[PDB]
C-alpha cells in the first residue's frame, strides 16, 4: 500500500488508542498499526526518491521502522495482559519515533 | 510477495550468510531478509486460511515474525560493526525461530 | 549501588551525550547508563516499599527498566556504528521512558 | 551474587520452567532469571580477569546479556498472557544465548 495511509493508518489508530475504553479496542488498533508499519517497510519516501535503497539514508529510514515495530509488539503484549493504561502510555511514548523520523525524512 | 517467495528469500540469504567472506555480503543479505520478513507479516498461511485474521493462531503466527524481525535487526547491527563472525552466529541462532513457526503452522 | 545513585548516573551521562563531540564520549556514557540501569533492576522505590516485590506494581516498575535497557542497547549499536547524531537522538527519545516511570513511581 | 550464583539461578529456573505445569510457576521462575541476568551485568568473567571493563572485549561479553534480558522480558509477556507452551518454547530457544556466551567466554 501507500506510505500515506500507511501513515494515515498509523495516525488514525493512534487516536483510537487515545480515546479507548477497553482492551479490545486497543488490541485491534495496535494490530492495524503493526500491519501498516510492516507494509511501509518497502517504501521510499519523497525526500529520498533518488538515493540508493542500499543507501546509508535508506538504512536509517528503515531502522526507524524496526523501532516502531518493536514498540508496537511490546504495547500489544501489555494490551494482551489487559493492562490498558499501560498499553496507552507505551503508545504515547511511541510517538517520538514518529517524530524523530518525521523531522528527518519528511 | 508470496509467503512462499519470502520464505525462499529468507532461506536463500541464510545460506549466503553462512557462506560469506566479509561484512558487505552479510549486510546485503540481512537487509533482504528484513524486506522478506516485513513483507510476509500480512500473509495468511495455508494451514490457517479458515481461521480469522484476528484469531489466536494468527496472532501467534505474527508474533513469530516479530521475533525474526528483532533478531535480524540486531544481527545487522553486528554486521555493521564489522563483527562478522558474531553476525553469522546470530544468524544461526535465528534458525530456531524459523523452526518454531515451521513445526507449528506448517 | 543506590537507586538514587544510579538515577544520578543515568542523568549525568544523559547530559554528557547531550554535549558530545564524538562517538567515544557517547559510547562510554551509554555503557555506564547500561550498568546503572541494570544495577537498579533490583531496587524498590520509596513509594513502593510497602508493596511486595511480586506486586503488580513492582512488575510494572521493573518493566520500565527493561524498556530502558533495550533502548540503551540499541543506542550503543548506533554509537558503535559512528552514527553519532543518530545515537544522540535515540538518547533524546528514551527520556520518555525516564518520564513515564517518574510520573508514576516517583 | 557472583557470576557463579546468578548462573546457577539462571540454570535452576530454566529447569523449573522446563518441568512447569502452570503459568504461575513460569512467571515466578522467569522473574528470577531476570534478577539474576540483570545482577550479572556488572560481573567480569574470569577469562577476562585482566581486560579493562571498557575493552571491546567487555562490551561483547555484556552484549550477550542484553540479548538474554530481552528474551526473558518477552517470555514473561507470553507467560503473563497464559500462553504457557509458547513461553516454555521461548525459554528453550533463548539457551542459544547461554550457549553462545559459554562457548566464547568460558
Ligand atoms: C508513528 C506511529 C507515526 C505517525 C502517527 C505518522 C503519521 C504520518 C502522517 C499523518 C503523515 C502525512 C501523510 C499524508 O499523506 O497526509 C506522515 C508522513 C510521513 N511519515 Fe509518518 N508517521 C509515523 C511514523 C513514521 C516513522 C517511524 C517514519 C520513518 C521511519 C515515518 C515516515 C514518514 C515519512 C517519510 C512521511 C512523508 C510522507 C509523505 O508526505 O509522502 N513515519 N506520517
Ligand atoms: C528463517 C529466516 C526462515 C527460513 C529460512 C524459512 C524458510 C522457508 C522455506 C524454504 C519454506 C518452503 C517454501 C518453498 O516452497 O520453498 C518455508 C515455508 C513456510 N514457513 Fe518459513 N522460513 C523462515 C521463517 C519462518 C517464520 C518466522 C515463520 C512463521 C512466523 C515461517 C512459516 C512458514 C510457513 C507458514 C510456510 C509455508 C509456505 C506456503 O507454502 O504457503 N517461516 N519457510
Ligand atoms: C533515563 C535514562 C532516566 C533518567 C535520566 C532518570 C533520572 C532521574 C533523576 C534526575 C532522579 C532524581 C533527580 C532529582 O531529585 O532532582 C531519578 C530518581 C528516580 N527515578 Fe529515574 N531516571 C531515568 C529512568 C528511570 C526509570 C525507567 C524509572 C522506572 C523504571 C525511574 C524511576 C525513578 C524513581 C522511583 C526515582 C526516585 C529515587 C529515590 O529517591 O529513591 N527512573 N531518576
Ligand atoms: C542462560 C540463561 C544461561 C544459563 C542457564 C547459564 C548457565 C551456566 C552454568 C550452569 C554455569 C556453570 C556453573 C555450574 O556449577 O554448573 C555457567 C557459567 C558461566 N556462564 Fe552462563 N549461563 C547462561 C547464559 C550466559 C550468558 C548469556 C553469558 C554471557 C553473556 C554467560 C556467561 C557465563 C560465564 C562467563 C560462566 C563462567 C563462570 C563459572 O561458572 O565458572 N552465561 N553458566
Ligand atoms: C485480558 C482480557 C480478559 O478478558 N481479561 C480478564 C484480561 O485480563
Ligand atoms: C569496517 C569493517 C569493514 O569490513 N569495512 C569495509 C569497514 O569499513
Ligand atoms: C564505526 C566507526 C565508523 O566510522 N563506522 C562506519 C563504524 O561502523
Ligand atoms: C490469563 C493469563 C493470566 O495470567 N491471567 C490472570 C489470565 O486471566
Ligand atoms: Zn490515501
Ligand atoms: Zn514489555
Ligand atoms: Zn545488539
Ligand atoms: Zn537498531
Ligand atoms: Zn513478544
Amino acid at each position: 500500500a501507500d506510505l500515506e495511509d500507511n501513515m494515515e493508518t498509523l495516525n488514525d489508530n493512534l487516536k483510537v488508542i487515545e480515546k479507548a475504553d477497553n482492551a479490545a479496542q486497543v488490541k485491534d488498533a495496535l494490530t492495524k498499526m503493526a500491519a501498516a508499519a510492516a507494509d511501509a517497510w518497502s517504501a521510499t519516501p519523497p525526500k529520498l526518491e533518488d538515493k540508493s535503497p542500499d543507501s546509508p539514508e535508506m538504512h536509517d529510514f528503515r531502522h526507524g521502522f524496526w523501532i516502531l515495530i518493536g514498540q508496537i509488539h511490546d504495547a500489544l503484549h501489555l494490551a494482551n495482559e489487559c493492562k490498558v493504561k499501560e498499553a496507552q502510555a507505551a503508545a504515547e511514548q511511541l510517538k517520538t519515533t514518529c517524530n524523530a523520523c518525521h523531522q528527518k525524512y519528511r
